[PDB]
């Protein structure tokens, strides 16, 4: 606990009784835990109140049905309806379907959040600290850090706790603290005291807040506060939902449901108009109000029917369900649209180092100069065993193990690697493995030096903890590190200014030690070290040096190379201005070349596969990396971006080559090229922008801070679990797995959600069109009514519920990942599908009217009215326009009506079976692909039998239907709807378009 940023570095140190370079003792940590608790926020809890999630009423179309239930509650309250109790059923036939869908949505949401919180909580967040028990920085669960330990944080890192900056290791420290202050651009810090106890966070320029991100630099601090006392910890409970509006496809279907409300309204008012000619008929006693309320009831019931009340839930669900599956593949979705968007992605740009490759770097080859004599130049090459970051392995020259201290050239090589390095190693006592701290490239150097052991230091007798940095530390004693010129990607190198260590001999020379991408560094060398000697750089030498790099980079190990050099006579520090990062390169000139290291960095197993799948899915994959063009192309081949032999001249480019081109041609290069190399963070962004200028959906994959811009710019930003917090922050998705395959899976899933949405819509429209076709085909053709207000509410309850919501659990179509991506601006409803909705809608409307007619005319229990309906309904009371005045009222017979209602349900349930797949056959995609659907259907059929045969019920609705033969008819009329769509799918398949 420390109230102050306004006290000096010293004061804070003294406050906790801590040696700045060593950090807390075990016993100091034991106390501070007890006195302050773990560094975490208890919260973790309650993201939605059981109630909250229930209130996914409030939606577009659900509020309509909600209203509809009130009028039925009020029309019932005035003693009537048409029958007395039949009016108190009405409201529950409407609420029921609503409750059902609500239950499922709520369930899927709860399951999703659980699954997500399982994934997020899985891998523990780690911090880096100096503590007294270990000389080198060590990594602990952030949870364990307490006020008063020395914390190290560098570029990319999430600040783990609220920290008072003690010492800035780079020329600058830049923090992205948007999450706290809203401050959108990164901001500069210093280590000087900020006197005002009052001062706002923005003015605490010597502090670093838990949850912010280091955008540039490296720093050392002492922790002031942790857990709930944390500046961000105080404010959590609060905010008006920095939470959010719905997803593009959600807004699309919403707009589609808005204008389906239009059309249904019209057909509804139309029912009420097309009738009310029947608003004087004997049935409601001819009153000049009664049958206007009745046909108003027919309208409303028809609206509730036609309306897809479950559309808002089924999207919500397919979404939550998509998330739940992504979480099961260890992918964290930070932003809902990510799966649907990724669904129609035509291009996946991707970083290389740590993203496409494993980022488990090992130095396996290195060389220095051996002989230089005129046009002859020769190198001492070396091999290094050990693939891992473990200091165990040996240097080989000519298959024989050497003692690197034998070669002065290697002594300097080791010296630079050690000194020009912001990273180190830590040995995990539990996992029992040597882990990097800071960047892999840099750490590889660290582990290299330990292997080279150039001062023959005695290490056989050291713990695995001590052995980690021993040889490095030895070098650190040999030279004092005045300051460092942080690595920056423009010059593609990094520097370190040093003076000799004891101050034993003042002015025997300061040095700068340099490491960097070989082409730039070698260009800034005028000399070439030969052992302890120096000689002028020359063409033949450069050509030699470079060719062996080309060799290693392009070879079968595809080595990642770094050149190392010393500046023998640096500027005086006084002539050096550190404020301006753009002078660092000139400072790094007049160099002496020492040598080269080549690094092994294997491509991930899963990658080549995923790329193949993208090809098939019509998706492009571009590599975009700061690394050398040689090695980047070599790796593309190894990954399958390029085949092992292809002129690539026209479709791999460096940054320079790319910038050399005119804008027009840059844009076009992006369309054919798959490999961009030696490229800055601005370029990654620009390339993505270019792709986006073909109105395509672009995804960026990456691990590093140099990916954030592109990660942000892209439609979907996918960050590695292993990578930086800043890359993760700029992302919509995070592979905690680091498993590239999930990207493809995620594509497939977004594709499937779309297709599931489609099938739902097809199912409802076509079916509910038939329900409407039906009522208008009677009223026009001039028949007795086929259904009543509650009978309409019944087909609705039982066709528009779980059989529909179920489609959302349809499996992926069989060819889903074999057609190219959908353009995002495609007509939601295809002209051709609109037709298919009508074909089906028409058969359904006609099959249900034809059913009641068949009861009347052809049926043996029905009166034998024979063809021509006997031509009207006029008959009325006893024996009229005497046209076989044989039977009196048979109209109002429940039999014809309950016939139709049973064809409607049965047939609707049939073309749900067509809605397992857009254009696939029940022969290839059978009904048992979706069991959930089949259950729902039984539940409906089941519910529909109940209503018919449990003896109070049929009165509330209508008389039952002769099991044995009437059903055989219902089924005979309804089954063909399947045969119809299945020809219609045959059309769209065996002719094709989309
Ligand atoms: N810490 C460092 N110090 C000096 N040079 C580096 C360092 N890290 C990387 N480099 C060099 O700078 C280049 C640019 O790195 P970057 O832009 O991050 O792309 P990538 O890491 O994928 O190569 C690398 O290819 C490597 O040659
Ligand atoms: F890991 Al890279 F460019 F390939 F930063
Ligand atoms: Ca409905
Ligand atoms: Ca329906
Ligand atoms: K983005
Ligand atoms: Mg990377
Ligand atoms: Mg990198």
């Amino acid at each position: 606990m420390e109230a102050a940023h306004s006290k000096s570095t010293e004061e804070c140190l003294a406050y906790f009784g801590v040696s700045e370079t060593t950090g807390l003792t075990p016993d100091q940590v034991k106390r501070h835990l007890e006195k302050y608790g773990h560094n975490e926020l208890p919260a973790e809890e309650g993201k939605s109140l059981w109630e909250l999630v229930i209130e996914q009423f409030e939606d577009l179309l659900v509020r309509i049905l909600l209203l509809a239930a009130c009028i039925s509650f009020v029309l019932a309250w005035f003693e009537e309806g048409e029958e007395t109790i039949t009016a108190f059923v009405e409201p529950f036939v409407i609420l029921l379907i609503l409750i059902a869908n609500a239950i499922v949505g709520v369930w899927q949401e709860r399951n999703a959040e659980n699954a997500i919180e399982a994934l997020k909580e899985y891998e523990p967040e780690m911090g880096k600290v100096y503590r007294a028990d270990r000389k080198s920085v060590q990594r602990i669960k952030a949870r364990d850090i307490v006020p008063g330990d020395i914390v190290e944080v560098a570029v990319g890192d999430k600040v783990p706790a609220d920290i008072r900056i003690l010492s800035i290791k780079s020329t600058t420290l830049r923090v992205d603290q948007s999450i706290l202050t809203g401050e959108s651009v990164s901001v500069i810090k210093h280590t000087e005291p900020v006197p005002d106890p009052r001062a706002v966070n923005q003015d605490k320029k010597n502090m670093l807040f838990s949850g912010t991100n280091i955008a540039a630099g490296k720093a050392l601090g002492i922790v002031a506060t942790t857990g709930v006392s944390t500046e961000i910890g105080k404010i959590r409970d609060q905010m008006a939902a920095t939470e959010q509006d719905k997803t593009p496809l959600q807004q699309k279907l919403d707009e589609f449901g808005e204008q389906l409300s239009k059309v249904i309204s019209l057909i509804c008012v139309a029912v009420w108009l097309i009738n009310i000619g029947h608003f004087n008929d004997p049935v409601h006693g001819g009153s000049w109000i009664r049958g206007a309320i009745y046909y108003f009831k027919i309208a409303v019931a028809l609206a509730v029917a036609a309306i897809p009340e479950g559309l808002p839930a089924v999207i919500t669900t397919c979404l939550a369900l998509g998330t739940r599956r992504m979480a099961k593949k260890n992918a964290i979705v930070r932003s809902l649209p990510s799966v649907e968007t990724l669904g129609c992605t035509s291009v996946i740009c991707s970083d290389k180092t740590g993203t496409l490759t494993t980022n488990q770097m090992s130095v396996c080859k290195m060389f220095i100069i051996d002989k230089v004599d005129g046009d002859f130049c020769s190198l001492n090459e070396f091999s290094i065993t050990g693939s891992t970051y473990a200091p165990e392995g040996e240097v080989l020259k000519n298959d024989k193990p050497i003692r690197s201290g034998q070669f002065d050239g290697l002594v300097e090589l080791a010296t630079i690697c050690a000194l020009c390095n912001d990273s180190s190693l830590d040995f995990n006592e539990t996992k029992g493995v040597y882990e990097k701290v800071g960047e892999a490239t840099e750490t590889a150097l660290t582990t290299l030096v330990e292997k080279m052991n150039v001062f023959n230091t005695e290490v056989r007798n050291l713990s695995k903890v001590e052995r980690a940095n021993a040889c490095n530390s030895v070098i650190r004693q040999l030279m004092k590190k005045e300051f460092t010129l942080e690595f920056s990607r423009d010059r593609k190198s990094m520097s370190v200014y040093c003076s000799p260590a004891k101050s034993s001999r003042a002015a025997v020379g300061n040095k700068m030690f340099v490491k960097g991408a070989p082409e730039g560094v070698i260009d800034r060398c005028n000399y070439v070290r030969v052992g302890t000697t120096r000689v002028p750089m020359t063409g033949p030498v450069k050509e030699k040096i470079l060719s062996v790099i080309k060799e290693w980079g392009t070879g079968r190990d595809t080595l990642r190379c770094l050149a190392l050099a010393t500046r023998d006579t640096p500027p005086k520090r006084e002539e050096m201005v550190l404020d301006d990062s753009s002078r660092f390169m000139e400072y790094e000139t007049d160099l002496t070349f020492v040598g080269v290291v080549g690094m092994l960095d294997p491509p991930r197993k899963e990658v080549m596969g995923s790329i193949q799948l993208c090809r098939d899915a019509g998706i492009r994959v571009i590599m975009i990396t700061g690394d050398n063009k040689g090695t980047a192309i070599a790796i593309c081949r190894r990954i399958g971006i390029f085949g092992e032999n292809e002129e690539v001249a026209d479709r791999a480019y460096t940054g320079r080559e790319f910038d050399d081109l005119p804008l027009a041609e840059q844009r076009e290069a992006c369309r054919r090229a798959c490999c961009f190399a030696r490229v800055e963070p601005s370029h990654k962004s620009k390339i993505v922008e270019y792709l986006q200028s073909y109105d395509e959906i672009t995804a960026m994959t990456g691990d590093g801070v140099n990916d954030a811009p592109a990660l942000k710019k892209a439609e979907i930003g996918i960050a590695m679990g292993s990578g930086t917090a800043v890359a993760k922050t700029a992302s919509e998705m995070v592979l905690a797995d680091d498993n590239f395959s999930t990207i493809v899976a995620a594509v497939e899933e977004g594709r499937a959600i779309y297709n599931n949405m489609k099938q739902f819509i097809r199912y409802l429209i076509s079916s509910n069109v038939g329900e409407v076709v039906c009522i208008f085909l009677t009223a026009a053709l001039g028949l007795p009514e086929a259904l009543i207000p509650v009978q309409l509410l019944w087909v609705n309850l039982v066709t528009d519920g779980l059989p529909a919501t179920a489609l959302g659990f349809n499996p992926p179509d069989l060819d889903i990942m074999d057609r190219p991506p959908r353009s995002p601006k495609e007509p939601l409803i295809s002209g051709w599908l609109f037709f298919r909705y009508m074909a089906i809608g028409g058969y359904v409307g006609a099959a249900t009217v034809g059913a009641a007619a068949w009861w009347f005319m052809y049926a043996e229990d029905g009166p034998g009215v024979t063809y021509h309906q006997l031509t009207h309904f006029m008959q009325c009371t006893e024996d009229h326009p005497h046209f076989e005045g044989l039977d009196c009222e048979i109209f109002e017979a429940p039999e014809p009506m309950t016939m139709a209602l049973s064809v409607l349900v049965t047939i609707e349930m049939c073309n749900a079976l067509n809605s397992l797949s857009e254009n696939q056959s029940l022969m290839r995609m059978p009904p048992w692909v979706n069991i959930w659907l089949l259950g729902s259907i039984c539940l409906s059929m089941s519910l529909h039998f109940l209503i018919l045969y449990v003896d109070p019920l049929p009165m509330i609705f209508k008389l039952k239907a002769l099991d044995l033969t009437q059903w055989l008819m219902v089924l005979k009329i309804s089954l063909p709807v399947i045969g119809l769509d299945e020809i219609l799918k045959f059309i769209a398949r065996n002719y094709l378009e989309g």
